[PDB]
């Protein structure tokens, strides 16, 4: 029987073009005046982010924070700008006012709310995530929230899918995990023998789909699914 439903953070429940739009604001609210094109170097953060991502999956935590504050004074020193002062707090303002949910993500929460444990599991840091999730207004939609900084270790390390299971109650036989990151993110998952559903929203990952039980386009389709197991 499935009992708890888990989701990932971004690009699952949490707007991928949001997030993209908050980082961008970040660089134009860091250059100001400065004469570098902000997209310019939106792109580059994004490229030393996505290997700061993939350097610490898997690993022992490390705040959020710091991370991105290594990644901007690179850039800063790289093209010549002022280091931003209070940069966290930037953040938080920009990823608060320009972040968005998915279109489906309250109906298909509340849909198994009363049925199902619903968690969310995420790398980010638990305050930042929290108050996120509370200006998106949906933070009594979930039952749990389990991060890396609670759990010790970043995904996919089965820590943090171990925790989020004792918060609710179940061995992971009986727990669906749903996210858009077939690589470096759902393998401790499968470890625990939790049931994997890869989110592709726009069928672009179709080479990892064998990696996944299920795959999915919309969450709407996730009650289906877990419906079928119980049924
Ligand atoms: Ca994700």
């Amino acid at each position: 029987m499935i009992r708890a439903v888990f989701f990932d953070s971004l690009g699952t429940l949490i707007s991928v073009e949001g997030a993209a739009k908050s980082h961008l604001k970040i660089m134009e609210e860091v250059l100001g005046d400065y004469p570098l094109n902000p997209k310019t170097l939106l792109d580059e953060y994004e490229k030393l982010a996505r290997e700061a991502f993939s350097n610490y999956a898997g690993k022992p935590y490390r705040p959020l924070r710091d991370i991105l504050e290594e990644v901007m004074r690179k850039l800063a020193e790289k093209y010549g700008f002022k280091y931003p002062e209070n940069l966290w707090e930037i953040s938080l303002r920009m990823s608060q006012r320009y972040g968005e949910l998915y279109p489906e993500v309250v109906e298909v929460l509340k849909s198994l709310k009363g049925k199902y444990h619903v968690g969310m599991i995420t790398n980010r840091d638990t305050e930042p995530a929290t108050a996120f999730l509370d200006a998106l207004g949906i933070k009594d939609l979930f039952d749990s929230i389990t991060t890396s900084e609670e759990a010790g270790f970043f995904k996919p390390h089965p820590r943090i899918f171990e925790l989020a299971l004792k918060k609710a109650g179940v061995k992971g036989e009986k727990a669906v995990y749903v996210g858009d990151n077939p690589v470096k993110d759902a393998g401790g998952s499968k470890n625990l023998g939790m049931t994997s559903i890869l989110l592709d929203r726009k069928g672009e990952k179709r080479e990892f789909w064998d990696k996944a039980d299920f795959i999915v386009s919309d969450l709407r389709e996730v009650i289906k699914i877990v419906d079928e197991l119980n049924g």
